[PDB]
């Protein structure tokens, strides 16, 4: 499904939203 | 890394936080 | 001072992001 | 009725959740 990443989603993935954990924001990548 | 799921993380996974996309919350599972 | 609201921010307010609580997303309004 | 803050909610307020904007997390204080 969607995988959390920083700083950005990678080739093939579309950024759908945001994840929050360990005190920070991440890209939610689908 | 961390994978977003509903309604909960599954066996082997630790819930680290939350994902936000398509208008809803998901479990962030690591 | 950002204030959490649904379904949207009101006149005079700028939507800056999102809040999460009580199981749902809200507009963060600044 | 919920207001976003860092680093914590203050006296009289209870932390209900989290806000996301300008690249960081905030406490959602109700």
């Amino acid at each position: 499904a969607c995988y959390c990443r920083i700083p950005a989603c990678i080739a093939g993935e579309r950024r759908a939203g945001t994840c929050i954990y360990q005190g920070r924001l991440w890209a939610a990548c689908c």
